[PDB]
């Protein structure tokens, strides 16, 4: 059977039962967490490509008040659908089994200015989503899991102080 597993799934929980925050610039900023992923029951013969994207959870916008995060209005349209094409595609099943799958170079922006980044809206919240892609497929089959743990609100900066300190201490 196919299994994707969250890799440090119990350093995401520390982030998430703050309500986690990523950081959204011009020039797109790394993630910390990195999503990293362990793979089974891959074909290891077989060739495949893993993408990334962010799935927008929720019909409005978040504000932090008074230490906590609360609906905060109507969202803005839907960010332009940006996939992110993990550097070692395409590779065999074998590789991407034999070791974590790690997103490291995904760069989070609030503009389209080039170079393969993921645009968000400021102060909404998104849950990562990988897709495993397998190359010479007639059927184009594509494999989709989500990670509930990695769910993060984009910011232009840190509304909560312990996010900020929690991402000093385990970076
Ligand atoms: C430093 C590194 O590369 N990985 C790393 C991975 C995991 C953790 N912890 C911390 C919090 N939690 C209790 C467990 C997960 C911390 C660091």
């Amino acid at each position: 059977e196919l299994r994707v597993g969250l890799e440090e799934s119990e350093l995401w929980l520390r982030f998430k039962e703050l309500t986690n925050e990523m950081i959204v610039t011009k020039n797109g900023r790394r993630m910390f967490p990195v999503l990293k992923v362990n793979v089974s029951g891959l074909d290891p013969n077989a060739m495949y490509s893993f993408l990334l994207d962010f799935v927008a959870a929720d019909n409005h916008r978040w504000k932090y008040v008074n230490g906590e995060w609360v609906p905060g209005g109507k969202p803005e349209p839907q960010a332009p659908s940006c996939v992110y094409i993990h550097p070692d595609s395409p590779n065999f099943g074998a590789h991407w089994m034999k070791a974590p799958v790690s997103f490291s170079k995904v760069k989070l922006t609030n503009k389209l200015n080039g170079g393969g980044q993921i645009m968000l809206n400021s102060l909404h919240k998104y849950e990562p989503r990988i897709h495993i892609v397998r190359v010479g497929d007639p059927q184009r089959m594509i494999t989709s899991h989500c990670f509930p743990e990695t769910q993060f609100i984009a910011v232009t900066a840190y509304q909560n102080e312990e996010i900020t300190a929690l991402k000093i201490k385990y970076n």
